[PDB]
């Protein structure tokens, strides 16, 4: 059972720019989703704090970036607290309509791409790299989902039935044919160096 939904048309624009405009700079994509990683984490670390149950669904708080050069995939982890499947629906639990709208007025403004985050929709820096994105979650008070798009105005939603996460987010970029730079280990662990350098959550590479 596979749900298909359209994009807001703020997002389906949002998305429609990052694919289109000319920007070199595409390596911020990491930055901005190791930063929900950690947004995520914050929260299930917060919930933790006056409830320890929260944490049955496992207690190791991290992020793992994770290459794989045969499928072209580009998969980042995490334990954080999650999403339900209305929070999936709802633009993956952002403020993606108006932080859109704020996006937009501030490049026309003089920002760049690179301060997408700052508006709360840094998630879909994803399109820089991927042609399509899977979004693998589970939240302690829901079943575990899979988004996906290939941008074009649509998603879908379907139950996973996939590997049990436990708790938390996968985020799976199915790269670009001329962006496969972002599988190597050097280009990962330089981008993680530059941007990542002081997130409080262990940012493990594996390698193949
Ligand atoms: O699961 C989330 C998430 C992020 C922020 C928040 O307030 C609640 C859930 C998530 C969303 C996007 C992503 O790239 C990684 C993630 O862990």
């Amino acid at each position: 059972e596979v749900e298909t939904f359209a994009f807001q048309a703020e997002i389906a624009q949002l998305m429609s720019l990052i694919i289109n405009t000319f920007y070199s700079n595409k390596e911020i994509f990491l930055r901005e989703l190791i930063s929900n990683s950690s947004d995520a984490l914050d929260k299930i670390r917060y919930e933790s704090l006056t409830d320890p149950s929260k944490l049955d669904s496992g207690k190791e708080l991290h992020i793992n970036l994770i290459p794989n050069k045969q499928d072209r995939t580009l998969t980042i982890v995490d334990t954080g607290i999650g999403m339900t499947k209305a929070d999936l629906i709802n633009n993956l639990g952002t403020i993606a309509k108006s932080g859109t709208k704020a996006f937009m007025e501030a490049l026309q403004a003089g920002a760049d791409i690179s301060m997408i985050g700052q508006f709360g929709v840094g998630f879909y820096s994803a399109y820089l790299v991927a042609e399509k994105v899977t979004v693998i979650t589970k939240h302690n008070d829901d079943e575990q989902y899979a988004w996906e798009s290939s941008a074009g105005g649509s998603f879908t939603v379907r139950t996973d039935t996939g590997e049990p996460m436990g708790r938390g987010t996968k985020v799976i970029l199915h790269l670009k044919e001329d962006q496969t730079e972002y599988l190597e280990e050097r280009r990962i662990k330089e981008i993680v160096k530059k941007h990542s350098q002081f997130i409080g959550y262990p940012i493990t590479l594996f390698v193949e």
